[PDB]
């Protein structure tokens, strides 16, 4: 079976008392649902839940109103019927360029302590070493205090010589926002005095919340007045900077306290994910969102929920395929499965500082086959050899990936990154495969998901495929055994 | 002496007369599952078959005291329990429950009103809630008296058309959590009249204040910025008060700087704009013989410098899962409020407290709010409050090592915090919606429940817009009345002073600070010694030393200073007369008429625009 929701630990096919189905952070948890879900689930011998339910999801391995935030007021074949009959599509496609060059994080590299004088230092090294940028996206913290808009001073002395300087080595921007306003940023008074953050159980004053950042109110993007003051601030900050669009961080529930009130009542708590991720469409083309609830429709990228530097499928390499998987099964095309690398968390990091070398350059691989692809922690962290397997893989991404992504993207309005059983529905091996992938019909993708290992087990399904170095394979379906896939190489093949 | 039926019972004293009558209106006994053993009668279930913890247990305290305990406990949640409480016949009268925003003496409770959470709250917009100081205590003229259990998760509504309180056990829509099944329980006293049977459960039920605050308290004057200044008090104003109170002659017990004389609320220090030599003013009133008082609150606004600190600290009152601070509204805006259950939020309170007494030698504070009415529906505190009043006494508790000029306006068992008790804002009006009339009763209601060092506000009221018989200021016949009343009182306090009137104004309140100094004062001094043993109050009813005298017992317009200094004030405009009652024994007036042909209506008594009726006991 296949659908559902992201999970912290994400297994494809998907393999614990009824909990609210609702948008959480699930970066700490095993138990929760991820930001992005949908009440549909799909299996391999070819279910959407009616959107009316107080729907509560719990799982038996065995087997295989009260006490909720609800308040009451072939296998192909028959998931394109389900797709089409339940899932809005995106109408549009985001930037070509974010289907081509990398995106630049400053997150994973720099963390909170992010500066001016680091953003145009990583700028000028993302030039030296002769990448492409599809932008660069500054994060957490160029604010004095969260919920204000205008930059630090202290950090950033002078913000506009810096967007000049970025503008003019050819560098669009993007910039971190979220829905939270602390109770000692300049602007917490003015949400509390024009009602713009989302209220107790009364509906008379705001509710304080706690996030990874710390306390204070959450707008209410159900509230006209609350929305129009989100977008002003962030039509200012293009105004004013050029700012291309917004990453849209948070958007989960499980940041809205347990009963709450709204302008709008929300008898489906999740409702509001959706409504937030609406303030990405004025920017749509470059923004991201990290939550999904009937968000399909939003024609922005869909960013996996951080992704931990290790092997396994507890937010690591092993996860990428599965979680991308999961979404694009879900509606949602646009697909960046977070940091190349993952954000070498400390106590959560295969290696120490960084991702282990090896670690870094099979998640360079894989991600340069998916719909965007994002560094933080930068090749020439690493060594020479590093950045040569980047380049290698961007100039392999622009000639081969981009030019299919991009008219995938346009024939949306089907995922993008398909499982092996979408033009195989028939096949048992193609329906368990969790290290395998396609970009469209035509391009079957076998990356090295093992550390120590110079080959892999490939399965092409029927029909014949040409390898990257050529060879026909026309007898299938076969398993082609111990693969050679070196260090700085992934098996693709083409349909033929 | 008790008939149990089905749908009630009745109790008679030793006289035969019905003094207790009582309607179950949850259900009825099935009295086939009663049964006697000895002093208990219990019932195990209802006439509907649900099984019923009920007994009523007869206790024999003394010869002269029979009580009746009576537990009506339900087997589970779902079901609320009621008893209606008939106040009986027209000769039956009943004191205590709460401080109401129209107060009457004996207790009338007009229309009808469904049971509601029996807890401190502001009742200065409301005549539905019961005010800052409240007891579960009824007494009635014909010597029997109620003490409603503390266990009791209470609720009190009234029906005007069978004159009945409500009594209510619940545990939805309410503040009110079990401790971590409703029960209405009480008990009912008996006695041979009415000051006997009260004097009992005064004993039994209130702790007294182990302490008298300061004798100038009892005598001078205390002068308060509110009423005159408003908000925009400031240092000019303050001195300018000050020298007018020096300048008019008139004693000072401690001057009172009220709201508002900080940056924001929630910051404890003062606002140098407002306030630009704090010191030198402290110090100018001082040299001046002036003692201050501080005007406080238990509210953090959002936008104050210790707002965050408090966020950091956890000192608030939290939402329900008990993680973080829940925002209250108050009349000076939105913040947090200090949970005083919190060892960490009182050390920080009486720190800021005592930095304020060290910095600039106050003396005490007023400490207003206080009500539950001011928390969030459901809350959370670092002890959990299953009675949400008993943060109200734990507020009180802050007024404890400052008690000798502390001002509170709420009590909740706060009875042994031997500091004053303000009445909530009275209005300048005559009637008995927060006006003159509502004194007495206000005050001898608060004096029932064991509090007898009360402030009846600001003589002449609060002068609020649309609240003021006259416009900017109370009209001046008003003002006077009101003044000389307030001098009889346990302590006077002006805010709109007598120079905003005139020459006669003041004069007529330099006569009554006089009497009060050489006649009130004493005898409220020595009444206050004497609490600390007795437990009697200082403002006491008429019907006090006259308990079987039925006049004596609806009497609204006079009281007695102890048992000996018997007050009639006029309480109406455009009149230089009114009638005395005077109880049985001998009664000399002020200008020495000795009246022992008693009892006895003085009809049409002269009492002009500058005089007060007194009477001595002889
Ligand atoms: C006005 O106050 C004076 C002075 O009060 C005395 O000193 C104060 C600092 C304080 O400690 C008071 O408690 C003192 O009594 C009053 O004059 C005194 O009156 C009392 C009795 O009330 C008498 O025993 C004292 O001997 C007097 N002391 C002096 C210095 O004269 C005066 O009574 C007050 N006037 C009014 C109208 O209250
Ligand atoms: C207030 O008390 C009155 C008097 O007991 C109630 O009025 C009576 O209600 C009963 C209900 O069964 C009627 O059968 C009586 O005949 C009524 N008599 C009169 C004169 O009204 C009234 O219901 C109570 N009010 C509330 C709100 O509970
Ligand atoms: C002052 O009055 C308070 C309020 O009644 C008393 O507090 C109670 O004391 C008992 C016994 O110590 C405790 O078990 C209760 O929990 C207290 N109640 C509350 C609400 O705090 C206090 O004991 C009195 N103190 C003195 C010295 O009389
Ligand atoms: C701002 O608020 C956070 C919690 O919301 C707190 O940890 C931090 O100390 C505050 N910063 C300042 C400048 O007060
Ligand atoms: C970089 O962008 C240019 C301009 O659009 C494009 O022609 C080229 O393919 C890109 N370079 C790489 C390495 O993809
Ligand atoms: C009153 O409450 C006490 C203490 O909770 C309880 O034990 C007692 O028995 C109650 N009295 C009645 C008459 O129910
Ligand atoms: C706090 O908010 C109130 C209400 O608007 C405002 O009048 C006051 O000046 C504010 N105080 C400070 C110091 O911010
Ligand atoms: C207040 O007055 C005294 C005496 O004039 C002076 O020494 C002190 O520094 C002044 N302080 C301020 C706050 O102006
Ligand atoms: O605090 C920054 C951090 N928050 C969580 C997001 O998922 C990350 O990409 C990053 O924006
Ligand atoms: O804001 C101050 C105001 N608040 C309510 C009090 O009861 C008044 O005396 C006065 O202190």
């Amino acid at each position: 079976w296949y659908g559902g929701a992201e999970m912290r630990t994400q297994h494809w096919p998907i393999r614990q008392e009824p909990q609210p189905f609702v948008t959480s952070d699930v970066y700490s948890s095993d138990a929760a649902f991820g930001g992005i879900l949908e009440r549909y689930w799909l299996s391999s011998r070819a279910i959407k839940v009616n959107d009316s339910v107080p729907f509560h999801l719990g799982w038996n391995s065995t087997e295989r109103y009260h006490d909720t935030p609800y308040k009451p007021p072939d296998v192909t074949s028959i998931h394109k019927y389900m797709v089409r009959r339940y899932f809005n599509k995106p109408s549009r496609v985001p930037a070509p360029e974010a289907f081509r060059d990398p995106i630049w994080s400053t997150w994973a590299l720099y963390g909170r302590a992010v500066d001016q004088d680091k953003v145009l230092r990583f700028a000028q090294q993302i030039r030296l070493h002769h990448f492409n940028s599809s932008h660069l996206e500054i994060d957490d913290m160029y604010t004095p205090a969260y919920g204000d808009f205008d930059f630090d001073e202290v950090k950033f002395p002078n913000a506009s010589d810096m967007f000049r300087r970025l503008r003019d080595a050819g560098f669009r921007v993007t910039l971190w926002v979220h829905p939270f306003v602390n109770y000692n940023s300049s602007r917490f008074g003015e949400g509390v005095e024009r009602e713009l953050f989302v209220r107790e159980p009364t509906g008379r004053l705001p509710a304080l919340v706690r996030w990874w950042n710390g306390i204070g109110a959450v707008l209410d993007f159900t509230h006209p007045k609350a929305r129009d003051w989100f977008q002003g601030h962030l039509r200012r900050l293009r105004s004013r900077y050029s700012v291309a669009s917004f990453k849209f961080d948070a958007g989960e529930v499980s940041y809205l306290p347990r009963d709450f009130s709204t302008y709008r009542p929300l008898p489906d708590p999740s409702v509001w994910s959706r409504r937030y991720t609406e303030m990405a469409l004025p920017f749509f083309s470059l923004a991201e969102v990290r939550v999904g609830y009937q968000s399909q429709n939003i024609s922005c990228f869909f960013r996996l929920v951080d992704r931990d530097s290790v092997w396994g499928y507890d937010l690591g390499l092993r996860s990428l395929i599965p979680a991308v998987l999961t979404v694009s099964m879900l509606g949602y095309p646009f697909i960046l499965p977070d940091m190349v690398g993952g954000n070498a968390v400390p106590q959560r990091t295969a290696g120490g500082d960084v991702p282990e070398r090896e670690l870094y350059i099979r998640w360079l691989e894989v991600a340069a086959f998916m719909p965007a692809m994002q560094f933080s922690i930068p090749p020439w962290r690493y060594d020479a050899e590093v950045v040569a397997i980047a380049q290698k893989f961007a100039a392999l991404r622009a000639s081969l990936v981009a030019p299919l992504l991009l008219e995938l993207a346009g024939e949306v309005t089907d995922p993008i990154v398909r499982p092996l059983w979408w033009i195989a529905p028939g096949d048992e091996t193609a329906h368990r495969i969790d290290s395998q992938f396609l970009i469209g019909d035509t391009l079957l993708v076998a990356p090295v998901l093992e550390p120590g290992k110079q080959e892999r087990d490939v399965y092409l399904p029927a029909g014949k495929w040409r390898s990257y170095k050529g060879e026909l394979f026309d007898k299938t379906p076969v398993l082609l055994t111990d693969y050679p896939v070196d260090l700085d190489e992934i098996a693709y093949f083409t349909w033929a």
